[PDB]
């Protein structure tokens, strides 16, 4: 009932980007520039179809250095991973949620089993807990 | 003699991403959030391999918004892309550049061969031509 290192993820669909500046209410730790992958599973739930057992999220978190008006990714901060098993992670609305410091199969930094991941991911229920949305 | 639209670029491994804001020296046109791609010959050159014939790279261009410390990404602006093939694209050091307004295939951009495009890479004469490096 831990989530898997999703191995291979930054080879997944880019599904989208955005950036966190100092100031915005999710600084502390999301502050940062980060882009979403999904693996072939996810893709289904994100095009409007149910999201499948072994569905994967990744959200790939970098710093960066703002360089004479140019934001440049610098080290990874961590990734966080959304593992879809209705059963197993069925205490978290059937998503497993992992952190991975500096995106380390060894740096796991979910503490509560999910609880305070899912806390905020709630809010999107009618999406199935995914806040991120497929665009061209 | 024309760079092909590269259908599909999107399911590509998304090599890097930067920010170029306002006061940049490239702000027109070059301002927004980028999004580089590489096609599986694109991977084999920008890992230190060799570019085969048939590899394509584009960059993806949106604009953005603030919204409350994020940049959000908005419309797309248009893309870059370099088509190689050694031969037929050898006036610019064997790739083939065009720009697709919005992505449009029907707005192709570049009116002078890719000779404009050529003179900036050429700077990156060490690397094929080619500024972005693969990352973690
Ligand atoms: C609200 C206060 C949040 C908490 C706590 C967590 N997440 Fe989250 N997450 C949040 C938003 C607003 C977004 C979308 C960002 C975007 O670019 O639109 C996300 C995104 C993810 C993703 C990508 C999938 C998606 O839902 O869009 C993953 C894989 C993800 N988040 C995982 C995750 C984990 C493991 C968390 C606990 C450590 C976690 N999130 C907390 C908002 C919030
Ligand atoms: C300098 C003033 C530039 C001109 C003119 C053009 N490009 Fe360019 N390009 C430039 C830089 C500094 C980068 C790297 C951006 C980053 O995030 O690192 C790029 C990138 C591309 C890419 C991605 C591949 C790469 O070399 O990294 C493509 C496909 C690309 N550019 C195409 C392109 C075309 C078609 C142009 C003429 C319309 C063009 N570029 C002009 C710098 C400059
Ligand atoms: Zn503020
Ligand atoms: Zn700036």
């Amino acid at each position: 009932t831990k989530v898997k290192y999703p191995d291979g993820f930054r080879s997944w669909y880019h599904v989208k980007s955005m950036v966190i500046q100092p100031g915005h209410p999710l600084e502390n730790p999301f502050g940062g520039i980060h882009h979403v992958y999904a693996n072939a599973e996810a893709i289904q739930g994100l095009r409007g179809g149910n999201y499948p057992d072994g569905a994967v999220l990744v959200v790939d978190l970098f710093d960066y250095q703002e360089d004479n008006h140019a934001l440049v990714e610098g080290k990874r901060k961590l990734i966080g991973v959304m593992e879809r098993d209705a059963k197993r992670f069925s205490a978290t609305g059937g998503w497993g949620y992992e952190g991975f410091g500096e995106g380390k199969p060894d740096k796991r930094l979910v503490t509560d089993g999910g609880q305070g991941c899912f806390g905020c991911h709630a809010a999107q229920k009618e999406s199935q807990y995914v806040f991120s949305r497929l665009r061209d």
